[PDB]
């Protein structure tokens, strides 16, 4: 037995998953198949040092660390665009006060970036350039200060987050829950946001119970990961303050600039 209330939650889950696939070109399922070797055709070129970097750099001038960081900032900008497209599909989102929509995106995009970045990670590195490349965790750690530390907390989070074994259908709802957070600073009308999140939370809970019936309290464990994300973002923003002051010759994309502007 499942009922009409639960039926509407399944319809919501379906809609979100559909929109997620439409918005995010490289899904977790694709990322895993690339990372696991379901493959003679999907094998990534692996960047693990300077030469391999130079070699890989014909499928994608200045210092290596800056090239990587700026490559990372550019992909973040693209992720922001994809996440914004996805957000508009969340029912109710575009009906919210325009200021609140902006606020939700402002505080939500980075937490989603790191959630979804985990899909592209294992303990040994991260998929890059639409999955055509793989950059090792050790290579990123070897970068001159203050870059050698920029990806470490993301990997640390990914390894733990990935142990939840969520699939894209789960993630579609979870990232919707993240965006529709009524606790964001400066929100004008919290109640309409809370009402949407409540329904998302309901959809998320049913989704995890059906998809992961033997994974006890998965719902609670997932919600607790919010803390980790919030912390990654805080550290990232701090590191960015360091970069701005040490690398005055390194331009930061304005979209990212505005998101970081007076954040937490
Ligand atoms: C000389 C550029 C090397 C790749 C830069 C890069 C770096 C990078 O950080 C290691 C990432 C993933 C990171 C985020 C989405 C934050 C990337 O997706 C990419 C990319 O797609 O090009």
């Amino acid at each position: 037995q499942l009922n009409p209330e639960s039926a509407d939650l399944r319809a919501l889950a379906k809609h979100l998953y559909d929109s997620y696939i439409k918005s995010f070109p490289l899904t977790k399922a694709k990322a895993r198949a690339i990372l696991t070797g379901k493959t003679t055709d999907k094998s990534p070129f692996v960047i693990y040092d300077m030469n391999s970097l130079m070699m890989g750099e014909d499928k994608i001038s200045k210092e290596v660390a800056i090239r990587i960081f700026q490559g990372c900032q550019f992909r973040s900008v693209e992720a922001v665009q994809e996440i914004t497209e996805y957000a508009k599909s969340i029912p109710g989102f575009v009906n919210l006060d325009l200021n609140d929509q902006v606020t939700l995106l402002k505080y939500g995009v980075h937490e989603i970036i790191y959630t979804m970045l985990a899909s592209l990670m294992n303990k040994d590195g991260v998929l890059i350039s639409e999955g055509q490349g793989f950059m090792t965790r050790e290579f990123l750690k070897s970068l001159r200060k203050p870059f050698g530390d920029f990806m470490e907390p993301k990997f640390e989070f990914a390894v733990k987050f990935n142990a939840l074994e969520l699939d894209d259908s789960d993630l579609a709802i979870f990232i919707a829950v993240i965006i529709l957070s009524g606790d964001r600073p400066g929100l004008l009308n919290v109640k309409p946001i809370e009402d949407i999140q409540d329904n998302l939370l309901q959809a998320l809970e049913l989704q995890l119970k059906l998809n992961h019936p033997e994974s006890s309290q998965l719902f609670a464990k997932l919600l607790q990961k919010m803390t980790d994300l919030r912390q990654i973002v805080t550290e990232h923003v701090q590191l960015l303050q360091v970069i701005k002051k040490t690398e005055t010759d390194m331009s930061l994309h304005p979209l990212l600039q505005e998101i970081y502007k007076d954040l937490y």
